């Protein structure tokens, strides 16, 4: 719910009021990884919140 970090394998911007911009490289804590095309996400690093497209993550170990 917060407990599964990815990293950004691409830049992000938004385009609507929903979703989450990001950089290339960013860890995102991830609200919930079943949801398909679009998941909810944080940024521990900027605060800030928003759906992300599933396909521009991947785990960050
Ligand atoms: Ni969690």
């Amino acid at each position: 719910g917060s407990h599964m970090t990815f990293v950004a394998l691409y830049d992000y911007e938004s385009r609507g009021e929903t979703d989450l911009s990001f950089k290339k490289g960013e860890r995102l804590q991830i609200v919930n990884n079943t949801e398909g095309d679009w998941w909810l996400a944080h940024s521990l690093t900027t605060g800030r919140t928003g759906y992300i497209p599933s396909n521009y993550v991947a785990p960050s170990d």
